[PDB]
């Protein structure tokens, strides 16, 4: 009924009354009374076992990033890297389908690399000294998703780049609330980067947001549930209920992402309905598909791992078809540094709780 060294007790397992623990609890940024009004109190309990789900969701979360951090090194393939991570997170979260599992691909995305990069089957890539690299992974109870990301150096040289990020994410935790403009949010998060300033191997940098990266809000089994937080200037509302992963990405090089490499995640379409498809192989990935991964985001590892084989003509039916969309790795120009920080935030009635944060 203890964690053990390396976890592998389910957190179901290690709370056994069901509660699982709350992130940390914020005031809005007076809206001290909503913590005490009696209709925001009924309001939050109501959707307690929603809250309870994000929170099964974020104690996995946690523990499998801390047990990372304890062995990830240079001269591990990035490959190695995303099943030890998943091999743990599979087994805290007691996958069960589509009731419990990872949301997405793990993210280990390298350099001027800032996201969607996994490896697919037969990639060689060894994370070197000298890498930035961005580990994003997700879990979920009943599709109730936690999006938390985090950056890896070896070298102090990226020091300030990353406390730089890391600042410009707390800062759009602190400004994020009910009734607060999501472009109100970009603009505290560009300022806070911007102060900053880096050197590198001899070159000095302001650290640039990522103009088209971005924090979103999240819904059930919808990584992107259609609300997007900017983090650069440039007036849609936070409203009462919602959940929203808030993101920072800062940058070294132009601040602008392009699709680049080989792609690995996939998505189906969430707007998309039942299409009927006869073609042999393409209607059987799509069931596998279906079953496996429903609307959440996937990679061609997870299908390898299903047994599924000679599926690449398949999956670009389906992405030309609309029913899956690919989602390539995004990076910056080459010779840039990308870093990230993110954590996932629940709007509740009566608190902001920093669900993926713990407290
Ligand atoms: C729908 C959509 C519209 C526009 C842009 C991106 C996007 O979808 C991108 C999704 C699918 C792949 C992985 N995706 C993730 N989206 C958010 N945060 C993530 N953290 C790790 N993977 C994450
Ligand atoms: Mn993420
Ligand atoms: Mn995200």
């Amino acid at each position: 009924k203890v964690q053990t060294d390396p976890p592998s007790v389910p957190i179901c397992d290690l709370y056994p009354n069901g509660v699982f623990p709350k992130g940390q609890e914020c005031e809005y940024p007076t809206a001290a009374w909503r913590t005490t009004s009696e209709e925001k109190k009924a309001l939050d309990q109501a959707s307690e076992e929603i809250w309870n789900d994000f929170r099964e969701a974020a104690e996995a979360h946690r523990q499998v990033r801390k047990y990372v951090m304890s062995w990830i090194k240079p001269g591990m393939t990035m490959i190695e890297i995303c099943e030890k991570l998943e091999d743990c997170s599979r087994k805290l979260i007691k996958e069960n389908g589509l009731n419990a599992g990872l949301a997405f691909p793990t993210g280990c995305s390298l350099n001027n690399c800032a996201a969607h990069y996994t490896p697919n089957a037969g990639d060689t890539t060894v994370l070197q000294y000298d890498d930035i690299c961005k580990i994003d992974f997700g879990t979920h109870i009943s599709g109730r998703i936690i999006d938390c990301a985090f950056t890896v150096t070896f070298n102090p040289k990226y020091d300030t780049l990353l406390k730089a990020v890391k600042d410009a994410t707390n800062t759009g935790i602190k400004c994020a609330g009910i009734d607060v403009r999501l472009c109100d949010v970009g603009e505290a998060i560009q300022e806070v980067m911007e102060s900053y300033e880096v050197e590198i191997d001899g070159k000095t940098y302001q650290v640039k947001p990522i103009r088209n990266l971005n924090g979103h809000s999240i819904g059930q089994y919808r990584i992107h549930a259609g609300k997007t937080v900017p983090i650069v200037k440039g007036a849609t509302r936070m409203e009462e209920g919602e959940v929203y992963a808030i993101e920072t990405f800062g940058s070294t090089g132009k601040g602008v992402v392009h699709d680049d490499m080989e792609c690995s995640h996939y998505m189906k379409n969430f707007d998309v309905g039942h299409v009927p498809i006869r073609l042999p192989r393409t209607k059987h990935l799509l069931n596998v598909i279906n079953e496996n991964f429903g609307t959440l985001a996937f990679c061609r590892r997870w299908l390898d791992r299903l047994g599924e084989s000679k599926y690449l003509m398949a999956l670009k039916n389906l992405c030309d078809l609309g029913i899956v969309d690919p989602y390539p790795p995004l990076c910056d120009i080459k010779g840039s540094y990308t870093a990230q920080f993110e954590h996932t935030i629940l709007l509740r009635p009566t608190c902001k709780e920093v669900v993926s944060r713990g407290d």
